[PDB]
């Protein structure tokens, strides 16, 4: 079903770099 947990989290992980 939708989400956006797992997208809030991918975008720190670039956000590091």
């Amino acid at each position: 079903f939708f989400s956006l947990i797992p997208k809030l989290v991918g975008g720190l992980i670039k956000a590091f770099k």
